[PDB]
């Protein structure tokens, strides 16, 4: 198997109280399981174990207080739990919460290792509950750790501190953790795109404007693609990645390439709405295995259309595997045609593929 594909069913126990219906459900990653075994894929793929993340390979990114307050819900009780979920910014917490955050990371974690070792080309994690929203001191947008931003970290104390590490955040939501974590770091590379509508969409800062280039030695490797006033779909995924992602990318040269892959941007999800298809992400897929030597790995975050995130995420797998890139079905919206020319008028000056 050229493709690696981590899942643990026991990720599905961190589930809401309260509100039983609130999106981030337990059934997102089993039914995009589902969707991998009737599609064939699961057989083609190799099956990496899930393990729990260390607290020490927590504090990679996260600080010894927040890494101990959610660590504490393990066995705090209902009211305790739910007066520690309104201290962040839409956060619930079970007492399962804390473990399926272990798990999720270290999935991610054994992953990377399978890819760096030559185990597998590439890889996919199905995992929950997501981590780009979290911050190094905080939960946040149902994340308690960011899983991706501890893989990239994980990733470079298995090989060397500078390893090139790309992170490609296609979420509908801005990675607002990730970009911090990594703000004056130029070994990391942090790409978003998201809905923007001018900070009037979550998590609602300027920080994921075009204009956070990054600080320090980290100026030019933040670089912030958002979207205003408008349904994007695959025609504006495509040129964004034409005109950005993908020179930027090569230029930087990453030695493994991480992607927060949320679904919400799909068609159908009724948190993003936008209508990339799963053709689109396919194409998103396949350009990004054109880089870091093929050494991708596909980790989910966001998606609550269970349909649209269960064929979106086959469809990458699908790619992963080396299958063709099936055909894609509009003119550019033109706040996206001066999204991208924003993003491109800030990022110049660093990136000579650019100009
Ligand atoms: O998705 C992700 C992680 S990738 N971050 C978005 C966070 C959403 C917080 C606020 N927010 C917006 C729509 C919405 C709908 C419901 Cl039902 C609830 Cl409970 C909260 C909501
Ligand atoms: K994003
Ligand atoms: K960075
Ligand atoms: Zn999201």
């Amino acid at each position: 198997p050229i493709t690696g594909l981590v899942y643990d069913q026991r990720m599905m126990l961190h589930h809401n109280m309260w509100d039983s219906h609130h999106p981030e459900l337990p059934q997102r990653i089993s039914r995009i399981f589902s969707r991998h075994e009737e599609l064939r894929l699961l057989s083609r793929c190799h099956r990496i174990p899930a393990r729990l993340a260390t607290e020490e390979e927590l504090a990679l990114c996260h600080s010894s207080k927040h890494i101990s307050i959610i660590k504490s819900s393990e066995h705090m009780k209902p009211r305790d739990l739910n007066r520690l979920g309104d201290e962040y910014n839409s956060i619930f917490i079970s007492n399962e919460s804390y473990t399926c955050a272990l798990l999720a990371a270290g999935s991610c974690f054994n992953s990377a290792q399978a890819i760096l070792t030559g185990q597998v080309r590439n890889a996919v994690a199905i995992v929950r509950p997501p981590g780009h929203h979290a911050e190094k001191d905080t939960a946040c947008g149902f994340c308690f750790f960011n899983t991706a931003a501890l893989t990239a970290r994980y990733a470079q104390s298995i090989t060397r501190e500078s390893l090139r590490v790309l992170i490609v955040d296609w979420d509908v939501h801005h990675g607002n953790g990730t970009q911090h974590i990594f703000e004056e770091d130029d070994s990391v590379l942090y790409i978003s795109l998201h809905r923007y509508e001018d900070g009037a969409f979550f998590p609602n800062s300027e920080d994921a404007n075009y204009d956070k280039v990054g600080l320090g030695k980290g100026r030019g490797y933040n670089v912030n693609i958002p979207w205003n006033g408008g349904k994007m779909g695959d025609p504006e995924y495509m040129a964004a990645f034409h005109h950005l992602v993908m020179p930027i990318a090569r230029e930087f040269a990453p030695e493994l390439v991480l992607v927060s892959a949320g679904f919400d941007a799909a068609r159908g999800d009724p948190l993003g709405g936008f209508q990339v298809t799963p053709e689109g992400y396919a194409h998103l897929t396949h350009q990004l295995m054109s880089l870091a030597a093929g050494r991708v790995l596909i980790i989910l975050e966001g998606g609550y259309n269970l349909t649209s995130i269960s064929e979106s995420m086959s469809m990458c797998t699908s790619m992963l595997l080396g299958d063709s890139p099936p055909s894609l079905d509009t003119p550019l919206k033109t706040s996206a045609t001066v999204s991208i020319n924003n993003v491109l008028r800030a990022h110049a000056p660093f990136w000579s593929s650019l100009r």
